[PDB]
């Protein structure tokens, strides 16, 4: 045995079966190696109590990983790659556009587009739900908040699929070059859109970010990067959650019937979907001083990968963690899928309302969702993805 063969036994990042369902390997990792140092120097932290306490500490920086991330170093000029104090100012620029009463307006776009798609079908028609119920409605919702052209969902989704390959812990040969191609496309399309906006300003979130850079609250590079990331990821993790929830309502029709029959249960159904199938499985921090976790001394500047998916199945927190149950008590009703601490997801309020909206419009019209064929997926060790989800509604 070697350190490398031990790591492959515990977390075979490239293995198709581990990509399709990592949860059996997470259970072993969490039981026997809850703070595990990989041969590359990354520490894997997988117990809920340890991720929830340590990952949000102020000593946990987000700067080093994104700064060294090649094509992804665009995130250094956003909240995702910025520490406080300037992190607070970058987040106020977007948080102020996604308060609950503003989100109630933005998700009218999601409702209108789902209603258009459903009005157009014949009875028994196969709907490709990944594009038509998840990616297009969410892309256009966010493009309309930004006040950017809304017609490019398919190329933006292809670009982001290519850009996410290199976020694997074991990128394939060529994956960093695929991300440079993808970001080259998105940066050129955003530059063309913002040149049009300079000449003809509107009053959306992209104009608010450009005004904040002109006022000196953020830099021009931070305005442009934040517009690019909200535009490009508006469809992505939220499109995965909507497709995952549609597959759950087909495989477990009694959950869709409960969603139909009890409005007061709808948030908790969605949150149980989110606990069980997080679209992002982990995230990195780099502590600014030495820190002991699980009796292991981690030196300043080491990479710590907090394993969200593994934590969300911790039987110290959730009884029968592999069973879907939307009636868990208040102390076992929350999860780490939108992160925590200052970098908790800047899309959380709009994402929960977009999923609520797509599921509510389907429940207004239909009693049952069925899979027309098995779904086609393209998961890796970092991010989950559907390629195709053909369904029939009745
Ligand atoms: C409208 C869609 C979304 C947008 C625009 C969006 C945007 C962002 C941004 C800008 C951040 C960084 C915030 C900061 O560093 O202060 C973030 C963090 C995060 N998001 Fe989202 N997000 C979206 C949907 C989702 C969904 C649906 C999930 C999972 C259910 C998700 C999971 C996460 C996680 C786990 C983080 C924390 C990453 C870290 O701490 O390093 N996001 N999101």
């Amino acid at each position: 045995m070697t350190a490398a063969s031990i790591d492959r036994e515990l977390v075979p990042w490239s293995d198709p079966e581990f990509r399709n369902n990592p949860y059996p390997w997470y259970r072993r990792l969490q039981q026997d190696h809850p703070v595990h140092k990989l041969e590359d120097g990354t520490y894997l932290v997988s117990r809920y109590a340890d991720v929830s306490h340590f990952a949000k500490l102020p000593i946990m920086s987000v700067e080093p990983g994104w700064a060294d991330a090649g094509p992804w170093a665009v995130a250094s000029d956003t909240a995702l790659g910025s520490d406080p104090p300037h992190h607070t100012v970058l987040r106020r620029q977007t948080n102020k556009w996604f308060t609950p009463k503003l989100v109630d307006g933005w998700v009218r776009t999601t409702r209108e587009l789902v209603g258009d798609l459903l009005d157009g079908v014949e009875a028994g028609q196969v709907i490709e739900a990944r594009r038509d119920l998840a990616v297009v409605p969410t892309h256009v919702t966010m493009a309309r908040v930004l006040q950017l052209p809304e017609d490019d969902a398919d190329a933006v989704m292809e670009a982001m699929f290519e850009a996410m390959l290199m976020q694997s812990a074991e990128p394939a040969d060529g994956d960093v070059d695929r991300a440079a191609v993808a970001f080259g496309y998105l940066s050129a399309r955003v530059a063309e859109m913002l040149e049009d906006k300079r000449v003809n300003p509107g009053d959306g979130l992209a104009d608010s970010l450009l005004d904040a850079a002109r006022a000196g609250e953020i830099t021009e590079s931070e305005a442009i990067a934040t517009i690019l990331v909200f535009y490009a990821v508006g469809h992505m993790a939220i499109g995965y959650l909507i497709a995952s929830g549609i597959e759950l309502f087909a495989r477990r029709p009694e959950v869709f019937t409960a969603f139909r029959n009890d409005e007061s249960a709808r948030a908790a159904i969605i949150n149980e979907m989110v606990r069980m199938d997080p679209p992002q499985l982990s995230f990195l921090r780099f502590p600014t001083e030495d820190v002991e976790i699980g009796g292991v001394l981690i030196e300043a500047g080491s990479p710590i990968r907090f394993m969200i998916g593994a934590a969300n199945r911790d039987p110290e927190v959730f009884d029968d963690p592999d069973v879907f149950d939307h009636t868990r008590p208040p102390a076992a009703s929350r999860n780490l899928s939108f992160g925590l601490g200052p970098h908790s997801c800047a899309g959380q309020i709009i994402s929960r309302a977009e999923a609520t909206t797509v599921f509510a419009v389907l429940a207004e019209r239909y009693e049952r969702i069925e899979l027309a064929e098995e779904p086609t997926v393209a998961h890796n060790d970092f991010a989950r993805r559907y390629r195709k989800l053909p369904i029939v509604l009745s």
